[PDB]
C-alpha cells in the first residue's frame, strides 16, 4: 500500500499509523483500548469536552458565555445629596430622623 | 492490509476509517460530503474557526485579544471607633446628629 | 486497498492520505519533513500548547486559571448592610445597628 507521508500518515512496523503531532493524542481509556484507540485531541488548562465530545472554553467565576457562545465578562450607590443623613436599611438609604 | 489500531485507525467493514474520539468529527457540510468527508475538530462554546482554518477562541463583550494572542479584559467611613452616616458625599460622625 | 472517504481520508495519486479540514494542518518543520509530516491542530489567538503538546487558553491581563484548570477573573469601598429591617451605621468597617447608639 501507498501512503502519504506528507499527510499525517506513517509505517510503525508495517501497519499504517496515524502519525499524530501537537495537539493530538490517541485515547487510551475506552472499552476498546489499549488494541483500538481513537485518535482525540489533547488538551490542558482552559479547555474541556461537552457532552458531545465538542472542545469548549472552561469558564470560572466571572466568566459566562453569550447567545453565540462567545466568552463574556460576567459597591452600594451614593445616597442623596440633599443635606440630610441616611442609615442603611433593607438594601436602602434610610433617613436618619426616622429612627430617632 | 495492516493498520495500526492503537493509533487511530480501525476497520469500517472492510474500508480503512481514521476512529475519531473527542475533539474531533468528520465535516458533513462540504461540497463533497456525504461521500468525501475531511476530518475536523468538534468545537462548541468559546471556540471557533478564523478565516485561515484556524481554531482560536470565541470572545464576546468585554474580552479582546492583546497584542500577542492572549485573551484581556460610597468609599469606607472613618476607622476611629465611632458611628458614621452618609451626608453630601461625605461621612458625618452621628453624634453630630443627636 | 478500500478506505472510509466518508471518514476522514481520500486518495492522492494512489495513496491514502489524510483528508484535513478545519482546526487541523500538517506539520512541516519536524526532523523528517516536509516529506513526513504529521497531523497537528491548527491555532490561532486565544491557544497555545503547553510542554506537552496539549492545546490551552492563553490568558493575558486581568485573567487567570484558578486551582481547576477555568478561565477566571484576576485580582476600599462599603458593601451592603444585613437585609434584616434593621438599621445600620458605619464604625470600623463594620455595620453596626444603629440601635447602639441612641
Amino acid at each position: 500500500v501507498s501512503i502519504k507521508k506528507s499527510s499525517g500518515l506513517n509505517f510503525d512496523n508495517t501497519a499504517i499509523a496515524i502519525n499524530a503531532g501537537k495537539g493530538l493524542e490517541f485515547d487510551t481509556n475506552t472499552s476498546e483500548s489499549p488494541d483500538i484507540n481513537p485518535i482525540k485531541t489533547k488538551i490542558g488548562s482552559g479547555i474541556d469536552y461537552n457532552e458531545n465530545g465538542a472542545m469548549i472554553t472552561k469558564l470560572g467565576a466571572g466568566l459566562s458565555f453569550d447567545n453565540s457562545g462567545a466568552i463574556t465578562i460576567g459597591y452600594i450607590p451614593e445616597a442623596p445629596r440633599d443635606g440630610q443623613a441616611y442609615v442603611r436599611k433593607d438594601g436602602e438609604w434610610v433617613l436618619l430622623s426616622t429612627f430617632l
